[PDB]
């Protein structure tokens, strides 16, 4: 199209959750792997961890000429200064046991590394979604917005960027634009205390990678 970038304002909230429920929750190579949501579904805490994430006024949007969704990448804030008591209460409040377990490899992986310390930083600029709507792909949407997001990440004085990338598209996308693998793992070894594989997920994916790229 002529398709415009736009970070993404409380007006557009509902038409992002919208386009995510149809097109992004339920095809996420985890949640599709424990059954989490259905084509169009949503759930209430993917949907109420968007909306947080959304309120940190650095997600963007492809918008096309007629105002609909193209894609987005949602984008958060994560500071050095977070309490570490704040995810392992969530992890032992949850009842939904599907989301329990993305949420704890999640977690698990995230203990392995430390980039506040490893680049001296006091907050890192998170990449939680990537998504494009199938009517919008091959027009290099998804790369444009990671490169979207890193202008904006600067313009707002970030110095680090970092994805818990679960896909293999997605870590091609980041890949490409020089981010690193910080810590990976295979679902295929990925197994619970009973012996089996947690995470059976569709191929092309294969690993968990959390990557990052140092912009300033």
């Amino acid at each position: 199209n002529n398709i415009r970038f736009e970070t993404i304002s409380s007006k557009y909230y509902d038409d992002v959750i919208e386009h995510l429920r149809q097109t992004f929750f339920a095809d996420e190579p985890l949640n599709k792997a424990v059954n989490l949501t259905r084509p169009g579904q949503g759930h209430p805490l993917l949907e109420q961890h968007s909306l947080s994430t959304l309120k940190d006024n650095v997600s963007i949007m492809a918008i096309s000429n007629d105002g609909d969704i193209a894609g987005v990448a949602l984008n958060g804030i994560l500071y050095g200064n977070t309490d570490i008591e704040k995810s392992r209460e969530k992890l032992n409040e949850i009842q939904d046991e599907s989301f329990k377990k993305i949420f704890k490899l999640l977690y698990e992986q995230n203990l392995k590394i430390n980039l506040f310390k490893q680049f001296d930083v006091d907050k890192i600029f998170e990449i939680r979604i990537l998504s494009v709507d199938s009517r919008f792909r091959g027009k290099g949407l998804a790369k444009k917005l990671i490169e979207k997001s890193e202008e904006l990440a600067l313009d707002r004085g970030f110095q680090v960027m970092k994805t818990d990338a679960t896909g293999a598209f997605s870590q091609r996308v980041v890949s490409s634009l020089g981010f690193i693998t910080k810590c990976e793992i295979n679902y295929t070894d990925y197994l619970d205390e009973n012996g089996e594989q947690i995470f059976v997920v569709d191929p092309p994916h294969e690993k968990l990678k959390i990557m990052c790229k140092v912009i300033n």
